[PDB]
This record gives structure tokens, C-alpha cells and sequence, in this order.
């Protein structure tokens, strides 16, 4: 068996649908005449041009069965996020976009998991939302490290994964491109610096934060891309703590400790990169993702782990077992 | 068969008042207690640092230096020591105060005490006269930071300054400093702990990315601090993009992994499953020990990481000796 825990997806929305929550600040597709080819809209400009997999369940189902993927677990693309809206508006958008991902998997719930988006610049509507998406098939919720042009340190935020924690809702956080602001305007530094730095920062501000300390053990919350640059720095960062009494301030343990209190996914692109991922956080704790169906998505769905050197047993917790456990699928 | 410390930093004996006559605000000088074992850099009347003898006291550090088996260290300006936002022509002239004052601490043993130079880099004129006047003087390199402003690695005056050393043969060492961020991540050290490794690596991709290495002479010799950062462990993400992704195939005509015969990096990374990683990206012959003697994150045992990881023996002495030995021609 093998179940892919991350790829993307995006509605068949309209121009005009989109207008009525905003016309050139909400995300719309635009399929061509052709059909087979689209692209993501704001306004009259084109966002994101994309391949037809990014909808169509019926088309995805061909591709999961052209590679060995069995289970796919799927959310939205982090254009539809609306953090930087207003609360309520940003509520009724997500009620929305989460409506068409259990369309989406209406196709093929069996086959086919969705992850719902949650208003995150509020605090009870993001709970509300969480809550209300899951009981109507949504296996669990996708935040960003981000909130718009956001400072990750709020106590509303443990607030809130501990809403998630009590209600048995696990999470997956995926990053956005902003801190070097006017710098890295080309090449996609954001992606290849920025969000590996921001996912990083994400976890380390739970870490250093104590966050763990007062977040129940039922929290079930993992980070995209292998967790960014976190597994490679995690040594300058236990150095840190250990030589300078500011790091430990509100840390009572070595960072290191705590990499049983979360996963991360397989999306580290190389076998060495892999190895150290596995090393650092256990065969138990990270789960196959390929960022599907987009151009940097791996090629091959768990071509690398496949590839790998790693026990045959870390092997399958890795392309199916946790994902089992941390989603509750069958 | 000499056991070499190519990252190590020196403070000079600055009075406040001489301080002042640079900037009274922003002109780093250093404090020194009363029995003289200890001390802080000081910022006008601001405290920024604590620090201890060996970063300003050459005998004393001599006898640490013996202490820990290392034969020859390399020593450079603590990064605040830098000033590149002043008016180019005042900190051209700190640059040379401090560039002599530099060799006055080696002069105490410059057998075992290298020394490399600032540059005012603002001035890409001045930068490249203080940093061929320097190297000539006795310097056996520079150090910059990794970034001026807005401006990275990639930018015309940054390539201009490299190709110049290139040229005349100076070898460069690139330090982070003045982490990005903003008012995201104060506590807890994170701009050393995220932001500083994402300055470097974004350093070296910009040459990379940028097409820099294509125009700049297979002759220079440079090097990044900390293990060149999170860069080893992210190349994967970096030539997938590469691989997929034509405004990333832009400037740069070959796979961006391929360009680890064009750099250097220090061992600095603080874990041996890393420097493991490191070593099998960058190759054992571009690899430097390097220790970040004598501040308190730095190596509490000089070579001891390395030592310690499952390096081959040969690796092992690449590292601790014979590639920084050739990198700043140490004989
Ligand atoms: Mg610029
Ligand atoms: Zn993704
Ligand atoms: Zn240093």
C-alpha cells in the first residue's frame, strides 16, 4: 500500500464566483476552450498557469494509478489562504473552498483524502471552522507558518493546536515564501531560501517557545518539505541551548528532545538528505509526500525513499504506515 | 603536517574615545575589566558583547592555541567590526586602522597567527585598494560579510570585487552578518539560528543562480562560513528547481550542484551526520576546520567534531591541515 500525505488541488471555480468575495484579490480558474490546459486568476491577470491535474479527480485517479499511489491526501494550494483578509469574508471563503475539496473528493472519497483550510487570523472562527470541516469528511486541517505578513508568535496559536489536539484533528503546515522581503527576487529564491527558513522558524518557535510543554501529547501536527532546513541545523541549535542561557530560557530540554512531538514529510529531493532526515527525526516519524501534481513535485511518488538505503521496515512506515496512523485511513 | 583553525575572529584594543571619532553611536570599542580576564564590545555607551582575553591578547591566546593542538590560526575582524553602512571614505579608514591593527595582534606570532583583512566593500574602488594594500602589507586574504543591504553576491560591484581578487590572487572568506528577518525572530537566538544559515546559503546561490561563477575566474579561492549554512542539505530542492523550472535555468547554463568545484566551506556545522552530508556534497578537498575561536558557540574542542565523525583518515587530515595549508598558501 501507499499513501501519498501530500499534493494539492484547486476548484473549478468562476471569474464572476470569485468576484463576489473579491474580484482581483480571490483566486478563480480559468480553463481555456481547450480544456486540458488552465491557469489561476485574480483579477485580468494570470496568478499561475497549471496542468489540468490540479482539478479533475477523474484525471488525478489515472496519474495515482499510473504510479504505485493508492491513497492520495490532498489540500489546497496556498493562493486560496485569504489570511491577509478580512475574519468574517476569509470564514466564508474557507466554508467554501473546503465545500468544493469534499466535491473534489465526492469522486472518490475512498481513494481520494482532503484536508480543509481554516481562517487563521481568528481564533474561534478557525476553531469553528476546524471542527466543522472534519465532521464533514475532511481528515484533518492545512495551516500556513505564515498569517498573512505574520509575527508566529501568538498564545492564540497554542490555543489553537490545542483545540486540534482535543478534538482528535491532525495538522499539516506548509510554508510561504516571505522574510528576506526585497531581497531574492529571482530565480524562486523564495521557495529554495525562504520558506525552508520559515518552516525552520516555525518549528524551532514551538520548540524554544516551551509550546511543547503546554500542548497536550495528543497533537498530531506534521511540516512539509521534510521540515525545511530543520534537520541539517538542528546540531547549531542544540549547541545553542546547551552554551547560551537565553536559548533555555523557555525550553526546559535539549530542541533535539523534541522531535517526537511532531513529523514531517519525505520532500527533501536527495537520497543523503533523506538519510539525515530519518536519522534525526525516526523511521516513525516521517511520511511520504511528493507536492503532486505540480513541476516540482517528485517525479516518481516515493521514487526516493524507494531508492533509499534504509531498512525495509522504515521503508513502509514511511510510504504507508504513519500515514495510516497520524490520518486515520484505511 | 600542521593542524590549522581558518575561522577564528579578533577584537582590537579600541578605546571608547577613539570610538567616538568614527561614529560615536555605531563605532564598535572594547572595555576591558579590571583584572583583565574579561571584558565587552561596547556600541557608544551601549554594551553588546561579552567577551574574554584571548579574543584581544595574542600571548594568551598562543597558550590556548597550545592547549588545543592547533598550530596555526587564522584570525579575522569580529563581523561589527565591519561598518558598511558609514560614509565610504570614514570607513575606509577604519578598515585600514583596523586592517594594522590586525597585524600588530599576528605580529606577536606570525608563524602561528595569520590575519585576514576588512574591505569598506560600499566602495568598490576603495574595497579593492585596501584589500590589495592589506594582502601586500601581510593579510593573507579578507574577509566581507555575505551580503551589503539589498545588494547579494550576485551584484555587479560584489562580482567586480571578487573577479578583482580573483586577479591578484586573494582568497575571501564570507561571514553572515546583519541576519534578515526584521521583528520576526528576536528570542531565543534565532537570527544565528535561522536566519544566518538562510544569509549564507542565499549567498551562494545568488553566484550560482546568478551565472556569477560563468564570469568570475576559475582562479578564486573563496570560502563560506558555518559549513556554507543550510546549502548542502537544500541542493536537492535547489537542482530540482533547476531541473523543472526555466526562470531558474536562466543565467545558470549547468546543474547548480556541479558549481561545488567553484567554493570552499568551514567545518563549523556542529554535528557529524551533517559535516558527513557536507563532505559528500562539497568533496574532503573543500572542506576547512574552522572553530569561530573564540566566541562561546564556538568549538569547545578544536577539531574535535571532526575527529569524531566517520570521515576516512585521509578526509580527516584534508580537513584539519592540508586544504587550508593550500587555500591561504600556510607553510
Ligand atoms: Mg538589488
Ligand atoms: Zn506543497
Ligand atoms: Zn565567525
Amino acid at each position: 500500500p501507499r499513501i501519498d500525505m501530500h499534493s494539492h488541488f484547486f476548484p473549478r471555480i468562476s471569474e464572476q464566483e470569485a468576484a463576489k468575495f473579491d474580484a482581483n484579490h480571490a483566486p478563480w480558474l480559468q480553463v481555456s476552450a481547450k480544456g486540458d490546459t488552465g491557469s489561476i486568476m485574480m483579477g485580468k491577470n494570470n496568478f499561475r498557469p497549471v496542468y489540468q491535474a490540479l482539478w479533475d479527480p477523474a484525471f488525478r485517479i489515472e496519474e495515482m494509478d499510473a504510479q504505485g499511489v493508492d491513497v492520495q491526501v490532498t489540500c489546497a494550494t496556498p493562493v486560496m489562504f485569504g489570511y491577509t483578509w478580512e475574519a468574517n469574508k476569509a470564514a466564508q471563503w474557507a466554508e467554501r473552498m473546503n465545500d468544493f475539496a469534499l466535491e473534489f473528493a465526492a469522486h472518490n472519497p475512498q481513494r481520494i483524502k482532503v484536508l480543509a483550510q481554516v481562517p487563521l487570523q481568528d481564533l474561534d472562527l478557525a476553531c469553528k471552522e476546524a471542527s466543522r470541516a472534519v465532521a464533514a469528511g475532511h481528515l484533518g486541517i492545512q495551516i500556513g507558518n505564515h498569517l498573512g505578513d505574520k509575527d508566529l508568535d501568538d498564545a492564540t496559536l497554542e490555543a489553537f493546536l490545542t483545540h486540534c489536539a482535543n478534538e482528535d484533528i491532525p495538522i499539516l503546515v506548509h510554508p510561504w515564501d516571505m522574510m528576506g522581503g526585497q531581497r531574492m527576487k529571482k530565480w524562486m529564491l523564495p521557495w529554495l531560501v525562504a520558506m525552508p527558513a520559515e518552516t525552520q522558524l516555525a518549528i524551532l518557535s514551538l520548540i524554544l517557545s516551551g509550546a511543547f510543554e503546554r500542548i497536550p501529547k495528543s497533537l498530531k501536527i506534521c511540516f512539509g518539505y521534510g521540515g525545511g532546513s530543520f534537520a541539517f541545523l538542528l546540531g547549531r541549535v542544540d549547541n545553542a541551548w546547551r552554551h547560551r542561557d537565553i536559548v533555555r530560557e523557555d525550553c526546559p530540554r535539549p530542541p533535539s528532545e523534541y522531535v517526537d512531538r511532531f513529523f514531517v514529510d519525505s520532500a527533501v529531493f536527495n537520497p543523503g538528505a533523506l538519510e539525515l532526515l530519518v536519522s534525526v527525526m525516526g523511521e516513525d516519524r516521517v511520511m511520504l509526500g511528493s507536492d503532486y501534481p505540480f513541476p516540482l513535485g517528485e517525479q516518481k511518488i516515493g521514487g526516493l525513499v524507494l531508492s533509499s538505503n534504509l531498512g525495509e521496515s522504515a521503508k513502509d512506515k514511511i510510504i504507508s504506515g504513519n500515514a495510516s496512523k497520524f490520518f486515520n485511513i484505511n
